[PDB]
């Protein structure tokens, strides 16, 4: 079989890539290990900078997320029997950030591919990719016991942290950068009525605490956990328990709990790889790069790559200008590394970490004061929240 | 579930550590991604050094060996119309290779382990190694639909070149060494009765040639190929007129043609990773390294890196001497160098490289006349084909 561009994975880059090069004439194919089901289990990401959100729309994906999204003028901070609030409107100069799953993107733009017609694979197992620096590149895949080739000219790896495409690239040429933080992050989500109507990350002596949301009728709520713990030594008791005691009592007394729908924990860490790209192999979003989900920037990063990739290869196709394909990595890691940046700072503002000594302690507590309380401070949160310009 | 040694990968290396650990009272598991269908039709090795048969007696797994390998006690090199025999038993004291297929050597060990009762669960999906640097490392896989947990004191990744093993190291710890050459080898089982009782390594202008064998009535034939070449390219009819080609006229007209039962195109490469181990996690075989097949050092590299592990295990269960455990890399990367340097020697005097210039085409031809015409030279590639002393 033959396509244009070749996309690894089906999790949401893949999807809004395959969508944005779809309706801009350029055919292209989607392997993915895994079952249309498995992909929309994954509960992660709740909150979308408005450069997604304008991506989504020329993506023509929207409908649902313009009548379902929640659009979040402002977060709240945490620290030290305070709450401060930052506004993201009036700080950024206009720009918001909106609250609507992952799952629901995904599922939007799953469905709005099963309607074009373009080409999906699901259950493409080992999955190797070929001649990657040739003109002529190939995937191939196993569908059924009987082993497929596909022709490409370009592929695009957006295969996440476990994929195949970062590996398929030679080690001596990617210079990996990479941070693993003592903790994790014990999620849960329950259909009851969020706590706030804004999202309340939270610094507490026995440990990081943040009160999200899905919808009016649905909460995700978070704890930072060792290392160490297993999901199934955390019931719904205990989680309760667990984040009432980390949040201020007005917000904890007003805490509706209820049986979890989902229940999971991830590890955090902070991972970029240089380059993105290798002969006709472009990384795009985790394939390339993680960020510790305190600052949600994971989904959004992907959201640029992809808009990055798909205006260049519109420049290779449409206007034969395929030399602008070497400057996609320069492009991306600009915005990748002060995304990176801010991740790392809020994670190690709002999280206690093992083995703080008393500098340290005071420290992390005169960073929230100052930048909560300066006007300055409080600008540099929310440019950076709301999201940093696109190239 | 808990084991003491989790072996990933059920290869030759994984079933001959598994074997050699149960015998010696140390329970491991085995986890496979395949069928043990797709284990036994890989084709691959054929010629193993004394070191292997050694261990595969040490293990219990000979009999059949015994009785169906076949001893032999030299090889022979063809170029510019010459046909030069290295006496192997002479020129390196004693010593000689066995032929036997690798298949057989899987099957040996798969029925063993069966008849063991020791645990080995194929279709193991999405392997995940955790907390490699803890004291207590576990192993998550799915099996059926639902994801398991075993837990285990050491992890041995004998997952091949493509595992996930050597994936689970941080890159900045691993150092890569890596070279691509511009060939394949296309492959050909035949059920034909060989056409030497010896094998025939060839130069020759056309490309290089190699004719082996798995029994009196079977037969393995390799031509030299480009990486562009695919295997549907090339007809059994096409195979044969090309082998006999490349072949000494009295050679090529006592060939036996006929059908092929096996026929497939394998990329050439040199590939070590340095070190071989991180925390409880202990590389053998593919995993840590490959080496072109022109020297037959591949199969013989995990036998001594798999009897170098055990045999540090045992000392670490059986004298509760650990500490030696930090010595597995450098005791074997002593060996994989030195067998890589030969492979690496071997393949560039017998293949045809593209873009050659005259002077080294004329060093490509005198090195063979010196090496193969000198009493030291002929024992420097003996002893090394033989192989090298286990340390
Ligand atoms: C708890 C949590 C909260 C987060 N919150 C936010 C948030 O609020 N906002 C935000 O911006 N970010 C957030 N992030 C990040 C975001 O979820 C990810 O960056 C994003 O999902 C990555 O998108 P992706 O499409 O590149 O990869 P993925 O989501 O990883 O999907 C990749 C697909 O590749 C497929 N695949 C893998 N290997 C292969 C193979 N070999 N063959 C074929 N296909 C293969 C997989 O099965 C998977 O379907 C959060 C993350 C977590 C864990
Ligand atoms: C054409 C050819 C000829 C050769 N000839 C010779 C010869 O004559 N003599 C010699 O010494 N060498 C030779 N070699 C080399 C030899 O075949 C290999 O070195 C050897 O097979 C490697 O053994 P292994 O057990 O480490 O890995 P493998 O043989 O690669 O088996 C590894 C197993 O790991 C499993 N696996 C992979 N990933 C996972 C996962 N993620 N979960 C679970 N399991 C997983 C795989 O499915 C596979 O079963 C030859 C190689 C080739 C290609």
């Amino acid at each position: 079989m033959k396509t244009q561009v070749a996309i690894i994975g089906a999790g949401p880059s893949g999807l809004l890539l395959g969508q944005l090069l779809h309706k801009a004439g350029i055919d292209n194919v989607i392997l993915e290990r895994r079952t249309p089901d498995y992909v929309l289990g994954r509960i992660r990401a709740g909150v979308l900078e408005q450069g997604m959100v304008d991506l989504l729309r020329e993506a023509g994906v929207d409908r649902r997320m313009a009548r379902d999204g929640l659009v979040h003028e402002g977060v709240e901070i945490a620290f030290a029997g305070q709450r401060r609030r930052i506004d993201l409107k009036r700080l950024s100069g206009g720009k918001t950030v909106t609250v609507y799953g992952q799952t629901e993107v995904t599922r939007d733009l799953m469905e709005a591919r099963e309607a074009s017609g373009a080409t999906t694979v699901y259950q493409a197992a080992e999955v190797r990719l070929h001649d990657l620096q040739g003109e002529r590149p190939y995937v191939t895949f196993e569908r059924d016991g009987e082993r497929l080739r596909l022709d490409c000219d370009y592929i695009a790896g957006c295969d996440g942290f476990h994929g195949i495409s970062r590996q398929s690239i030679p080690a001596e040429r990617l210079k990996v950068f990479e941070r693993v933080y003592p903790f994790g992050w014990l999620g849960l989500l329950a259909d009851t009525p969020p706590v706030s109507h804004e999202l309340i990350y939270a610094n507490h002596p026995r440990g990081f605490a943040l009160c999200s949301q899905r919808s009016a009728t649905r909460s995700r709520y978070y704890v930072q956990v060792p290392l160490t713990e297993k999901v199934e030594d955390w019931s719904d008791e205990r989680f309760w328990t667990e984040l009432k005691a980390r949040l201020p009592a007005e917000v904890a007394e007003k805490l509706v709990t209820g049986p979890s729908l989902e229940k999971s924990i991830a590890p955090l860490r902070s991972f970029v790889v240089e380059p993105m790209q290798h002969g006709r192999l472009f990384l795009a979003g985790d394939a390339a790069h993680i960020v510790p989900p305190t600052g949600a920037k994971g989904l959004n990063l992907a959201a640029s790559d992809v808009s990055t990739l798909y205006r260049l290869l519109l420049k290779a196709y449409r206007e034969g200008r395929g030399e602008l394909l070497e400057r996609y990595s320069a492009i991306c890691l600009r915005r990748i590394w002060k995304a990176e940046r801010f991740s790392w700072w809020m994670t190690s503002v709002l999280h206690r970490f093992p083995d703080t000594d008393a500098f340290s302690q005071r420290i992390q507590q005169t960073e929230l004061e100052y930048y909560l309380g300066s006007e300055a401070g409080l600008a540099t949160i929310a440019e950076n929240y709301v999201g940093l310009p696109y190239e």
